[PDB]
C-alpha cells in the first residue's frame, strides 16, 4: 500500500467545501441512507445526542435482525420488542404511533420489522436529520465529499496481472495505490473504439455500471482516460466465468450438480430484477458473462448490449445479442420487454445442467438463418440430468411466447422466486450475500476530432460516490482520517 | 451534583452561533492561549494534523519543563534539545530560525526556554492558527462560547453554609448545580447598598475581580442579581484569614514563625504585582483581607477600596483605607502610587511576626488625628522575634517617603523578589502554585428608580469566560460534552 498516495487523502479546510455545498443533493434518504459515509456520520451524530439514542439503537438492531442466522431470529425479535416496544423499557420509542407498535409487537415472518424500520427512518428524516444538517457531522460529510471529488485517475492505479481479454483491450487486476484495495481495470483502446464504431456500446456499459448498485452486478468504482485508453475500474471477480466452470474444470464430466446450478440461477435472477427495476434490459445474459468472485459468489457483467428504457417507455426494438440466447420476439423483429432476459436465463440454466445448448448438438455449427428457425419453432429436449423441477423451470423460461413466459411481473421477480426450484433457497440470506456458495475457487490512420474528445471526457466521469465511500471504509482509511481526538 | 441542571449544558446547533461569530475577538493569543477551552481545542486541531505535530509537542514539553521539580529539569532540557533541536530527530522544528535554535541549545537558568516558547507561539499564531479558523475545531469553540453566554443565575447555585459576614450581606459556600463545583457566593443586599451609598465600591470590586486572573487574587466566576441581592460567585477560600490565624489559633503564643510568614509575604507580593501591572491600586491590604484556601495557599480579597488608574494616569488622590495601614503620602493628602500598597505590605508582615501593630500597643485605641501622627513621624520598633532579614525588609517597606520605599519598579517586583528575605523561596515554583504551603488547615423605606435598576443590570454581567472554561474542564463536563465518537 503506497504511502505517497495515501498522503494525498487529507480532509480539506471548510472554506474549500462551500461550493459543493450547493451542487449537492440535501435529500435525506439520498445522503444518509444510500451513501455509506453519510450514514456513518449521521449515526455518529445520533450516538452523541441522548434524545436520539433509542431511535439509533432500534435502527441498528433491525439491521442486525435482518442479517441474523435464522437460528437467532426469534430471540433477537424478543430482546428487540423488550428493548424498544414495551412502554416500560429505557429505550422505548415514544415517536412510534401505537398503531405501528401494535403490528411490530405481533410477529409475522420474513419482513417482520420492515414496516417498523420504515417508521423509524421516516422519523429520523424529520427533525433529527434537520439537526444533523446544523451539526459538525454534516460539515464533515462535506469534507469527505470534497476529497471524493478530487482527481484520482491512472497514476492512482497499479496494474499487475491480466484477468482476461476483451474486444477493445485487456482487463487487469490492479491496486488502488492509496488504499491498496484490489480492483479490475478494463481498458478500451481509444483508436480501435473509434475504428469499429463502438462508442454507444462502451458508454451504455459505463452508465449502467455507474448508476446501479447490486451485489449481483459488477460495480463501477472509477472511470477515467489515458493517452491510449478509456478505463473502467470495477469489482474484481477472480474465480472465472460460469462457462469456463461448466466445461473446463471437470472436462470429462461437464456440468453442474443441480444445487450449485440453482444457487447461480438464484443469484442471477437477483441480478436481473435489479436491472429490470431500473428499466434496463440486459440483452446479453450467458454463462461466459457471469463471473465468480473469490468466495464463489456470482455477478453479471459485460453490458455493451444493454439498453435503458426512457421513462414511460415499456418496450423496445433492435437486433442485439448472442446467437443462441436471443428470444423469439427479438428475432421476429417485434418489440420486446425484459422478458427477453428471462429466455436467456433459461438457456443459461439449461447449459449449466446439460453442458450443451438446447438448440444445437456438440460442434454443430449452423447458419444464422437456421439457428433462428430452431429458436423460433424447435421444441426443447430435456435429458435425464434434469429433475422435474429444473425441467419445469426451463420450460417456463423458454416459452416461445413472452406473454406466457415466466418473468418479471409487478415491479419484481417475487412471482419467480416462488417456483419449486428455489425450494431450499433462503432468499433473505441470498439477497444479503450471507449464504455459503456451493463451490469455492482456488492500429493505422485514425485522427481524433472534437466529437471524439468530447465523448472521451463524458466517459471519464471520475469517481463513483457509493463504491468510493465503501472503499474508504473497508480499507480503514475513513476510520483513520475521521478521528477527532487521538 | 444535580442532573436536572447538568442536562442544561448541551452544545447548540451551529446556526445559533452565527451571531456571536461577529461579536467575538478572533485574536490568536486572546482565544488560543488565554481561554482554557480555546487552547484545548486548538491543541486538538494541532494533534490531528501531522505537519504541526513537532510544534505542538515542543510547546507541550516546554510547559512541562516550566512546571517540573528542579531535580528533573536538567534531563527534561536534555531530552528536549535532543527531540526538537538536533536537525536529525523526527520532531525537529524546521520553522525555528537557526539563531533561535542556537540560544535554546546553550542553557542558562530560570527562563531557559522562554524565548524558545515565544518563537513557537509566534509560529503557531500564523498559518496554523489561520488553518484552525478554517477547521471544525474552531466551530466547536463557537458552540462552547455559546453555552458560556447562556443564563446561569441564582437558580443555578445551592447555598449550604455561611463562610463569613460582610457589610452588605453574608458570604455562603455554594455549589454550582450542574458541575457540582464549590464556590463562595458573596451577597450584597440591594436596599442597604443604596441606603449607604455603596455602589461605587461594590462595582470597583466586581470589575477588578472579573478582569484579573491570578492564583493570588480571589477569582470571579459569576455575577448576577436576585430580588434582594447582588451576587459574586468567586473562588472559595475555606481556611480562614491571616489575622484569624495570627491571634486565634495559637492564643497564648500569637504569631508566625518566620518561614510561614515569609511564604505568605511572597504569595501576597505576587498578588500586588499583578494588580499593579494592571494599573490597580489595592489600598486595603491587611491580615483580615488575606484568605487561605484548603491547601494553605493564600489570595488577596475584598476590593471595594481599590482604584483603577485610567490609561496614561500614573498617580491618584483620595482618602481611603484602614487606619494603621494607610501610608504617609496618603495621609498627607498627597497624590500617590502603587507604593501605598507596599507600606501596607510592611505593616502586614510586621503584624504576622509580632502579633501586634507597629503603631500602637495592645488595646491602645487612639483618635484618628493621633494615629495619623504616629504613622507620619513615629519610627518603628522591632522586637527580638525579628531576624536581621525580616527587620530589614520591614524597614524598606515602612520607609515614610515613598521615593525611598521598596516596591514596584520597571513594570514588576523583580527588584523586590531579590531581597535576602526570600533567600529560600523558589519564585518559579511559587508563581506556579507548586510549592508546599508551610501550614495546612483542617430595612425601611427605600424606593428603586431607573438609575438603581440600570446599576444592578450593569453589575450582573453574568459568567466570566476564563473561570467558567476552567470549571467545565476541571469538573469533567468538557470531556463529556466534547466527544466525537463514543
Ligand atoms: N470485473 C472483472 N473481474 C475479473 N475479470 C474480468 C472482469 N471483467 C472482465 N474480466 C475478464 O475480461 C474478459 C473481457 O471483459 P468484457 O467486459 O467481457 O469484455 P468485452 O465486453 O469487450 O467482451 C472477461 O471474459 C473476463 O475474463
Ligand atoms: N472568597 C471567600 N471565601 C471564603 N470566605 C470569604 C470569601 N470572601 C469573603 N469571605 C468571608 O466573608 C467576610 C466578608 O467578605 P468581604 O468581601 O470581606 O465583605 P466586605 O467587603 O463587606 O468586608 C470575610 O471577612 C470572610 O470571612
Ligand atoms: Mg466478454
Ligand atoms: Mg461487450
Ligand atoms: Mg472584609
Ligand atoms: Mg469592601
Amino acid at each position: 500500500r503506497d504511502r505517497k498516495y495515501l498522503a494525498r487523502l487529507k480532509l480539506p479546510p471548510l472554506s474549500k467545501c462551500e461550493a459543493l455545498r450547493e451542487s449537492l443533493d440535501l435529500g435525506f434518504e439520498g445522503m444518509c441512507l444510500e451513501q455509506p459515509i453519510g450514514k456513518r456520520l449521521f449515526q455518529q451524530f445520533l450516538r452523541t445526542h441522548e434524545q436520539h439514542g433509542p431511535a439509533l439503537q432500534l435502527w441498528k438492531d433491525i439491521e442486525d435482525y435482518d442479517t441474523a442466522d435464522d437460528a437467532l431470529r426469534p430471540q433477537k425479535a424478543q430482546a428487540l420488542r423488550a428493548a424498544y416496544l414495551e412502554p416500560q423499557a429505557q429505550l422505548f420509542c415514544s415517536f412510534l404511533d401505537a398503531e405501528t407498535v401494535a403490528r411490530a409487537r405481533a410477529g409475522a415472518g420474513d419482513g417482520l420489522f420492515q414496516p417498523l424500520l420504515r417508521a423509524v427512518l421516516a422519523h429520523l428524516g424529520q427533525a433529527p436529520f434537520q439537526e444533523f444538517l446544523d451539526s459538525l457531522y454534516f460539515l464533515r460529510f462535506l469534507q469527505w465529499k470534497w476529497l471524493e471529488a478530487q482527481p484520482m485517475g491512472e497514476d492512482w492505479f497499479l496494474d499487475f496481472r491480466v484477468l482476461g481479454r476483451g474486444g477493445f483491450g485487456e482487463v487487469f487486476a490492479c491496486q488502488m495505490k492509496a488504499t491498496g484495495k484490489l480492483y479490475a481495470c478494463k481498458k478500451l483502446n481509444k483508436k480501435r473504439l473509434k475504428k469499429r464504431k463502438g462508442y454507444q456500446g462502451a458508454m451504455v456499459e459505463k452508465k449502467i455500471l455507474a448508476k446501479v448498485h447490486s451485489r449481483f452486478i459488477v460495480s463501477l468504482a472509477y472511470a477515467f482516460e489515458t493517452k491510449t485508453d478509456l478505463c473502467l475500474v470495477m469489482t474484481i471477480m477472480n474465480g472465472g466465468d460460469i462457462r469456463y466452470h461448466i466445461y473446463n474444470v471437470d472436462e470429462d464430466n461437464p456440468g453442474f450438480q443441480e444445487p450449485r446450478a440453482i444457487f447461480y440461477t438464484a443469484q442471477i435472477v437477483s441480478g436481473l430484477e435489479h436491472l429490470h427495476q431500473r428499466n434496463i434490459i440486459y440483452r446479453d445474459l450467458k454463462p461466459e458473462n457471469v463471473l465468480l468472485d473469490d468466495d464463489g459468489n456470482v455477478r453479471i457483467s459485460d453490458l455493451g448490449l444493454a439498453v435503458e428504457l426512457k421513462a414511460g417507455q415499456t418496450k423496445t426494438k433492435g437486433y442485439a445479442g448472442t446467437p443462441g440466447f436471443m428470444a423469439p420476439e427479438l428475432l421476429l423483429g417485434e418489440e420486446y420487454d425484459f422478458s427477453v432476459d428471462y429466455f436467456a436465463l433459461g438457456v443459461t440454466l439449461y447449459e449449466m445442467i446439460a453442458a450443451r445448448g438446447p438448440f444445437r448438438a456438440r460442434g454443430e455449427k449452423v447458419e444464422n438463418k437456421e439457428l433462428k428457425q430452431r429458436v423460433l419453432e424447435q421444441a426443447v429436449t430435456y435429458p435425464d440430468k434434469f429433475s422435474p423441477a429444473s425441467k419445469d423451470f426451463c420450460e417456463a423460461l423458454l416459452q416461445k411466447d413472452p406473454e406466457k413466459r415466466l418473468g418479471f411481473r409487478d415491479g419484481s421477480c417475487d412471482g419467480l422466486r416462488t417456483h419449486p426450484l428455489f425450494r431450499d433457497i433462503s432468499w433473505r440470506q441470498l439477497e444479503a450475500g450471507m449464504l455459503t456458495p456451493p463451490f469455492v475457487p482456488d492500429v493505422k490512420g485514425v485522427a481524433f476530432e472534437k466529437a471524439d474528445t468530447e465523448f472521451f471526457q463524458e466517459f471519464a466521469s471520475g469517481t463513483c460516490p457509493i463504491p468510493w465511500q465503501e472503499e474508504m471504509i473497508e480499507t480503514g482509511v475513513f476510520g483513520d482520517l475521521n478521528v477527532w481526538r487521538p
